[PDB]
């Protein structure tokens, strides 16, 4: 089989559509997600072209026995897994190809506001020229979309779209034509509510009880003790994400907590040096400024990080 | 080969059944498992008919390739299931009975409201496209759905296994389709998490609750914070063996709610040491034995509370 | 190709025999375990008899697309096993001697009650379906069964493999199945637990109880809630490597009653405590001194009755 | 099919292209690394030549069984490349240009010895083995070497992709083989091990060191002993990371080195209460003075030296 | 295809050879490693003859084919080998050269006594079933037997890749089989565990001998119990890394022996604080002077009784 040949220079027109079915394993530390869709395409074979005499509307033909573009996955690990659903031919040539695909995909993720990020997760088709001709890829509207059961697991979909024109470039003497399938998405952030945050404020706010306490041993449990499961919870943060060349939201939190731990061991040490040294009166005022500016410089310090973020 | 032809305009009937041979591998986290069983179908294909005196047969077998099938797919897999032929037979009258064995993935979204006392529905999604030629639908032969009796998913107990017998036929892509949903009725095995999660969760805030009984600062600060770390441990380790909810489970509520009293008995104990320094132990000594009683109390009123809410 | 025809009306009779090779990946929370191994079938096909003199050969060998095979599966397999013909052997009166090799994950469901001084009964079962034409029926060739000297199963001693030789013929979805059990007994390997588990949580508990020897509330409150911590990791460690059970496994019940120990350990602390307070040390002291006799002593009944009640 | 003759005695050149489309899962503790490319091949064969004019085609398109194609490798691949033919396509002279597109999970050894300040060169070997008829050689073409600008490689910058354009030429098992070096040279994106691991483990270390402030031994033992638990869990969370080297990796040193300035911290701590009870607090609080200054001081000193031996 | 005749009585001889390109994934715990090589095989079959000088052709190339190719088997592999095959070359005499590029995930047993100052042996045993037309034997081509200079094992030193060239010829299910042991030895490169485990966990029990120097029993509680937890944490962490024994490893012998000297420091921390409320502090001074000594002492004697038990 060889390409449908032009009727004048025209490059060939092939009609892309997908049509999500399944959206599942979305990995923010490998930054890929797994997807079971199906991929419609549509083109012109005159050479497949009388509906009068033949007394037949369409004729099905089997995979082998026609010429089919060579379509891929840009952003795939492997190649697609793919089973053709059908070939159907109208009167006029117009060959239209359903296939049911399942692919792993890689596509970057923006972690700068996680847990309450968003992404745009992209599926890039493309096809490459053949000698005999020049092949471009166009997006049937009509055969785009999404499964009302697609579920991705901590995420909400928002929207399946495709950018309607092709990047049309040259890669290694030939001409490639390029479509951006575009799945919006946004986090759940729900569960780290009381998983992560509320528990690391509260250890935060019992290290604070310092403030009250004239025992430096059990000062110096107190803020220990909560320090080592502040480390914990930096710990079980990390292990849910990859390694960023740029400070997370909740990693800029997690950061700045170490200096209220390091500060009120200075407060501790202070305090108790006063103390021992036979001057608690001046002890006294840093340690009751301390439960006025420890909470307020927490709050300002959030509403800075907070405004700098969002 | 092509679709039997209708004799009107009639949609062509296939008959589908399951039967379950194993349940393995329900996986929480991912909303998956695995399952190998039988898919039998059954159509009728009238250019296959045959007389059975001319012929010298009853029924006859023909090989995959050589006859006419209807492309069945699942909805709700990872991949196309791995099948394999088992049996092809044709009746006299046409009547194709077909017999495939398969393993395949299934998603199934969970419901972990109720968790570790939670029951779910799994579902398994059969569908079929149909064709220029004609229009295909979907039923249940009832005789050919059920499971083996050694059937187990470990951690869990198989309620029942049917199929809602009335498939949901729809419009995709300008072509009828024709779906079946079959159900897997099963519930939680909650036993372990009484001896492994629970209990021992309750016995660290017990522990965090005999501070009560001592005016040693030092000593209720040790008992407090070491008993809260404890409980993170706890919280982590449920948090592992579940995904990501945009609601609250039952244990994670239980869970965040220890958190609570944990952050009030450090109150109280830092309350306590604070008038003792101020020379004020009498009103501590209140405070005290009010929170011997309080503790408990509430403790056993937010927990019926929270069962009330959730079952 | 169809199956052979009956000389009478008797069902056709396949021959088998496994013969272990390699035994590998025993995975207690999954209840599969892995195998490689020679799959052996017999069957007589008077279809392909032949005369030595004119073929020239005594035996002839044949590719498996060739001729007619009986359609042999295992039940309780994750997916169709992975396997590749060695020989397909005919003698002159038409009997088929059919030699593969195979690899499959097989599940086998685990008894924990004893773990891990438990021993198992693992199962492949092997199972064929009648046809319209005939019925067939699997049968065991003793002198086939076996395994390889070098087979090792990681933490585990193999003590037998054997068949069950009368095969369960059943109905299953309005046809005939022929199903053959094959028994790999094996019972687990427990040293290592010893000084890995039960001897590190024993050392931490002995320590707990030094606080019977103490009238220091602060250091008494560190000796048993950090030991406490420290079986609570041992607690999270066992259930790691063990699936959910809806039973209480051998382990799960020391594990579980240890909890109860440290427990009254932490109320004993509060007691003498309180009551030094109070200033009444002489009660504390009666106390401390029977707390040192009943903890070491309740222990060792306790254990008694437990392993009793198991074994 | 066999290979193209030699017009004299020359060797076959086939002419080499690796386009890099995606890079993904560099595996520090595996030293693997994924890739998925376009792989270009283009060689002479005489015997597939053609006229321009009486073919009325200016290029002939091939399918790969039809004609000779150069049975190329990959030297440090864990298995055989999972490649689609794209293109084959014939110029006049009968000069094929081969290109298919491959994904490949490459074995490429790791220098940790900077970590995490490190970069590498990844390689990905080309390989030919030569037949009794002649000897395949191959080549460059520097024109077909290269990789999309979207490439990346999660926690790593890019910085080239080029081929040592001269094979290595030599014997194996009898035949002669050619190898060229495609180099992938990466620098790792270090930015997130400072506020994860560097900064805490610095921040657990200077507390420690509050001690010397301190004349509560009690306290003390908790600053110090707290402090080096947590530099265990540091030194686990970094290890998990890593393969086991034969050598010392930059962070292990300081990782390592941070241990005996806690070892020391304990000594001073002893030593300051051992003559705190002696009655001799003089000399304790001139060793704490002491202490003060020597820790931060040698600590700096010790890391100078360090990154001097390092870098 | 059939195979080639023999010219007396005499069974085939298949000589055989690896060499080996990649070696990588030694898991300790799974006991399998995965391997990528060359397998040779050659073998006489006087079917395949030719005249040198009427031919004019030195060597000719089938495809596997085309020709008999005896069916060669890997005992220790999970699942069959991924093979391509590289040449087949056939000599006048009717000698053919077989060449093969495989990889295979091999199971071999591993001695853990020693660990982590081990070395083992690997096996790669290569097998043949023989045919009713003849029997095959295996031999080694020395030849043909190698590695690549660049086979790195991550954490292990490559030292010798040898075969045992009398093969092992034995009946099995009624037919010979021929089997050759291809052993790959290999040393455990140490280095890591040094400043990894070693020296932490020594630290650790140096740090609990301090309380030697103290009359705090509140202190003491603290030193002994923290620097315990710290080493059940390493005793969990090297557990992780190792399959489970039915022996004791090095590792793992000092690891359970450490349990012992913190066993009984908590019993002297113990006994000083009772002499000490005894109003006997004389005594618990020379306890205290003796521990002093005793604990390193015994240590030290403890390790070179373990070290001359294992080495
Ligand atoms: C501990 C520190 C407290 C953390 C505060 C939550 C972060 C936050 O306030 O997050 C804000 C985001 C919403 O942001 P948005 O719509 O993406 O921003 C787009 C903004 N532009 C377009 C202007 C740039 O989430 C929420 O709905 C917050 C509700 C969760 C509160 C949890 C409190 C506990
Ligand atoms: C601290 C709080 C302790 C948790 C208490 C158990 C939760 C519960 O009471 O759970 C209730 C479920 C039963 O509910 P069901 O059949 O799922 O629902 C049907 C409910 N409707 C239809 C009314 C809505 O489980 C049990 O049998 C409880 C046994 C566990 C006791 C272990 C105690 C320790
Ligand atoms: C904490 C409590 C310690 C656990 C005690 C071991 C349980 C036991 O005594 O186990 C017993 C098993 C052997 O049992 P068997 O052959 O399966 O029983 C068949 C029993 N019938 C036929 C009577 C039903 O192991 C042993 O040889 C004991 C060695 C372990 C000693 C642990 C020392 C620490
Ligand atoms: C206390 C220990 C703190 C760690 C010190 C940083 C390591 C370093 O000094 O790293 C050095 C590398 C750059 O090195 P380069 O180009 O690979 O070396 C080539 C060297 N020759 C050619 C001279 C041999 O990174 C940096 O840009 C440093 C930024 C990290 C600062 C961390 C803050 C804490
Ligand atoms: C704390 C306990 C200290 C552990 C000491 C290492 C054990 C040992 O002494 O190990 C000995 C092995 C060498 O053994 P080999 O040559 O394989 O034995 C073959 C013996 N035959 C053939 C005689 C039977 O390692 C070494 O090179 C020791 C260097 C490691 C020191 C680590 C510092 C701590
Ligand atoms: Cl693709
Ligand atoms: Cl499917
Ligand atoms: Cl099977
Ligand atoms: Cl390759
Ligand atoms: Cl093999
Ligand atoms: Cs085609
Ligand atoms: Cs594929
Ligand atoms: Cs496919
Ligand atoms: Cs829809
Ligand atoms: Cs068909
Ligand atoms: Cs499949
Ligand atoms: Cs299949
Ligand atoms: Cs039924
Ligand atoms: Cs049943
Ligand atoms: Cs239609
Ligand atoms: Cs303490
Ligand atoms: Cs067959
Ligand atoms: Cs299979
Ligand atoms: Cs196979
Ligand atoms: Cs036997
Ligand atoms: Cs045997
Ligand atoms: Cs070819
Ligand atoms: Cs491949
Ligand atoms: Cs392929
Ligand atoms: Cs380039
Ligand atoms: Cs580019
Ligand atoms: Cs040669
Ligand atoms: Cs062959
Ligand atoms: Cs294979
Ligand atoms: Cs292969
Ligand atoms: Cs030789
Ligand atoms: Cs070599």
């Amino acid at each position: 089989v060889s390409p449908p040949p032009p009727i004048a220079d025209e490059p060939l027109t092939v009609n892309t559509g997908i049509y999500l079915i399944e959206c599942y394993s979305l990995d923010d530390k490998a930054e890929t997600f797994k997807v079971n869709a199906f991929l419609s395409l549509s083109w012109k074979d005159r050479r497949l072209a009388d509906p009068v005499r033949s007394g037949v509307r369409v004729k099905t033909y089997e995979p082998e026995a026609i010429w089919i573009p060579e379509i891929r996955f840009v952003n795939v690990e492997n190649a697609r897994d793919a089973d053709v659903v059908d070939i159907s031919v109208s009167p006029d040539g117009t060959v239209q190809y359903l296939e049911r695909f399942s692919a792993r995909v890689l596509s970057p993720l923006d972690f700068r506001r996680y847990p309450f990020d968003s992404q745009t997760l992209h599926i890039y088709l493309i096809v490459r020229s053949v000698d005999t001709r020049n092949i471009v890829l166009a997006v049937d509207l009509e055969k785009v979309g999404k499964n009302d059961d697609v579920f991705l697991t901590g995420w909400d979909i928002e929207s399946f779209t495709a950018v309607v024109k092709p990047a049309n470039f040259a890669l290694e003497d030939r001409l490639e034509s390029k479509l951006d399938y575009q799945l919006r998405i946004s986090r759940q952030y729900f569960s780290y509510i009381p998983n992560i945050i509320l528990p690391m404020l509260f250890i935060l706010f019992i290290s604070w009880t310092a403030f009250w306490s004239t025992s430096y041993e059990a000062n110096v449990t107190l803020v220990v003790s909560t320090l080592i499961a502040h480390i914990f919870f930096n710990i079980l943060v990390e292990t849910n994400l990859p390694k960023t060349p740029y400070m997370t939201y909740t990693g800029a939190i997690i950061f700045m907590i170490y200096l209220f731990y390091f500060v009120a061991v200075i407060e501790v040490t202070v305090q108790h040096y006063l103390k021992v040294e036979s001057q608690p009166a001046r002890a006294a005022s840093i340690t009751r400024a301390s439960r006025i500016a420890f909470p307020v410089v927490f709050l300002l310090a959030n509403i800075i990080l907070a405004f700098l973020f969002f």
